[PDB]
Formats: structure tokens, C-alpha cells, sequence
RNA sequence: GCGUGAGCCCGGGUCGAACGGCCUCUAGUGCAGAUCUUGGUGGUAGUAGCAAAUACUUCAAUGAGAACUUGAAGGACCGAAG
């Protein structure tokens, strides 16, 4: 019985998703993979990436995407009256030096 | 419906201002071709294709509608015979 408004932290293993893709498409493909990951995790289909997360993805150039990335995905209410979906997932990067050895963890203020 | 035939006449529809039969006279008088002339239109066919010049991404604004509008941020190229 997970409440709509919920936030978790995940480790996305981007290495196995970007394995073998064209160098000029590595970072955009990682962006799309992050969006798809949030879609699968929160069942929301409306995913918004933090510009800090975009900076973290593009930090090492177009083909230097990190093997793992620690993110926080927060499913929250879309209050816009014209919204086709009632919920959206906003995903940002977690301030950690390395993402190794971390489990999926629920986060609450 | 008539004529072997070229054709002729009528019914119905559309349409809107002229036209026909008979005897003579006259000719720029009869088309499937000429890689014919001009114009229009097909199959091919939603097909060939839209692949040189390294490359785009996130958020926001605008807007009926945004990859190729703009702002910010990031990532890149031209690399002083630019
Ligand atoms: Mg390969
Ligand atoms: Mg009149
Ligand atoms: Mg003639
Ligand atoms: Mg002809
Ligand atoms: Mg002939
Ligand atoms: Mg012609
Ligand atoms: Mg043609
Ligand atoms: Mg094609
Ligand atoms: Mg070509
Ligand atoms: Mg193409
Ligand atoms: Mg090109
Ligand atoms: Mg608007
Ligand atoms: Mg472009
Ligand atoms: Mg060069
Ligand atoms: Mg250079
Ligand atoms: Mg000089």
C-alpha cells in the first residue's frame, strides 16, 4: 500500500544499459534510460530530471557516463489543472562520492 | 427506335440563349498513330530518397502546437592560412 507521494533513493547501474552503444549517443541514451528507469519504478510516465542530475550525467563528456549513479526519485502530485496525469516523478542526484554498496532506501523528511 | 454502315431521331438528367430541316453555293470540312503540337493526368509510388562538414542534453518561459524559438546550465566544434 505505497502512498502516491513517496520518495526513494536508487542506484542506477548505467554500465549495463550503456554497454556497447555509440559514443556520440552515450549521454543522451543515459538520460533516456534514467527516464525509463523512473517510469518503471514509479509507474508515472511523467519524469522530470533535475539540472544537477543532468550535470552529473554529462560531467565526463558525451561518452564518460558513470557506471553507477545514485538518484532520489520523488513521486509527487501534479496539481496543474491541465495535467493528463495526476502524478509525476522528479528525480535528482544524491550527494555521494561513490554509489557503491547502497540499497534502495525510502526517504522521508 | 431507325439505318448494312458512316450516322439520324427520341426518353430522362444538367443547363441557360440561341438553333435546325430541305434545294442550291462555299471551304482553313471528318484523326489512333507522324520519337506529331499545346495542355492536362496516371501506374511507377507514399516508392528512390531527405546519410560529407565530430553533437547534443536538462530546466523554464512563450505558444493551439517546440529537436531545429528564447533565457539559464552543461557538453562540444571552429582553434588565429578561423
Ligand atoms: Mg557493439
Ligand atoms: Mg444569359
Ligand atoms: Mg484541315
Ligand atoms: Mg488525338
Ligand atoms: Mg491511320
Ligand atoms: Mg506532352
Ligand atoms: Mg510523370
Ligand atoms: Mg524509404
Ligand atoms: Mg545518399
Ligand atoms: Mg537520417
Ligand atoms: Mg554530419
Ligand atoms: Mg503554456
Ligand atoms: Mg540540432
Ligand atoms: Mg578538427
Ligand atoms: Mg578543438
Ligand atoms: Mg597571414
Amino acid at each position: 500500500a505505497i502512498a502516491d507521494v513517496v520518495a526513494r533513493e536508487y542506484t542506477i547501474h548505467l554500465h549495463k544499459r550503456l554497454h556497447g552503444v555509440t559514443f556520440k549517443k552515450r549521454a543522451p541514451r543515459a538520460i533516456k534510460e534514467i527516464k525509463k528507469f523512473a517510469q518503471k519504478a514509479m509507474g508515472t510516465s511523467d519524469v522530470r530530471l533535475d539540472p544537477q542530475l543532468n550535470k552529473k550525467v554529462w560531467e565526463q563528456g558525451i561518452k564518460g557516463v558513470p557506471f553507477r549513479i545514485r538518484v532520489r526519485i520523488s513521486r509527487r502530485r501534479n496539481d496543474e489543472e491541465g495535467a493528463k496525469e495526476k502524478l509525476y516523478s522528479y528525480v535528482q542526484a544524491v550527494n555521494v562520492k561513490n554509489p557503491k554498496g547502497l540499497l534502495t532506501s525510502v526517504v522521508e523528511e
